[PDB]
């Protein structure tokens, strides 16, 4: 049954994870990792069981779209070893390293971070806060999601982001604004980052603003930055992600089905 690592055996190494919630080392166990050490110090069993609580959810997830989770640690510290993916993630593609995908590729991270999804929502998990960072991109070529973890753990336990946050979930308004149709709008944001390969709002340069205005639906995505060789109902689809109200988005399955109609609309 249980998937605890006993300490020597990971073999931690470069650093690469920022952060708060956590530090990222790429590491070896049965070959490369990835160790997602919790950067807390030594908390207490009333805490230990609240991440033992996390970890439960982490392992109903199996999908070749969904970050392998391969196990957790605790002697050194507390920690989530995950698969290493060799290649960069999506933020780094579009936003960095400028990579120009063909718009058949395009369509197809799209797809597969849709089915990703629709996955994770199957199994009742809300990723809450995905964005083209949390979008690993394998050999360059398999959609990985990682970051869904430990949401238990950031409210417990008492910036950025904002870029993919609905409106519902910007203003800080109730105590769960987290639904599905919250991860659908921050899908509808990747829509346009693949669509026109760049962050929404970059020509407003003061971030309370942005915040204040998306909240009351002010502002919104400036859908017309996509190219000329997008298709037509990809900007339809994009909207429907992107309504201010959560209603009317559509849930994954429906998404999926659009874009699966569009993509093997394309070749031809
Ligand atoms: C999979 C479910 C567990 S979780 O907590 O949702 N996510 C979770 C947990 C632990 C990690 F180390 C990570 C992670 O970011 N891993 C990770 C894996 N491979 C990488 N190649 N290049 C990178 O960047 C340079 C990587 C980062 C993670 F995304």
């Amino acid at each position: 049954d249980d998937w605890e690592i006993p300490d020597g055996q990971i073999t931690v190494g470069q650093r690469i994870g920022s952060g708060s919630f956590g530090t990222v080392y790429k590491g070896k166990w049965h070959g490369d990792v990835a160790v997602k050490m919790l950067n807390v110090t030594a908390p207490t069993p009333q805490q230990l069981q609240a991440f033992k609580n996390e970890v439960g959810v982490l392992r109903k997830t199996r999908h070749v779209n969904i970050l392998l989770f391969m196990g957790y640690s605790t002697k050194p510290q507390l920690a989530i070893v995950t698969q290493w993916c060799e290649g960069s993630s999506l933020y780094h593609h579009l936003h960095i390293i400028e990579t120009k995908f063909e718009m058949i590729k395009l369509i197809d991270i799209a797809r597969q971070t849709a089915q990703g999804m629709d996955y994770l929502h199957a199994k009742s998990i809300i990723h809450r806060d995905l964005k083209s960072n949390n979008i690993f991109l394998h050999e360059d070529l398999t959609v990985k999601i990682g970051d869904f973890g430990l949401a238990t753990v950031k409210s417990r336990w008492s910036s950025g982001s904002i870029l993919w946050m609905a409106p519902e979930v910007i203003r800080m308004q109730d105590k769960n604004p987290y639904s599905f149709q919250s991860d659908v709008y921050a899908f509808g944001i990747v829509l346009y980052e693949l669509m026109t390969g760049q962050l929404p709002y970059s020509n407003i340069n003061n971030r309370d603003q942005i915040i204040f205005m998306v909240g009351r639906g002010y502002l919104s995505p400036d859908l017309s930055k996509v190219r000329s060789n997008c298709p037509k109902a990809m900007k339809r689809l994009m909207a429907e992600c992107l309504k201010k109200k959560r209603d009317e988005r559509p849930l994954f399955p429906q998404i999926l089905a659009s874009i699966e109609l569009l993509a093997r609309s394309l070749p031809k």
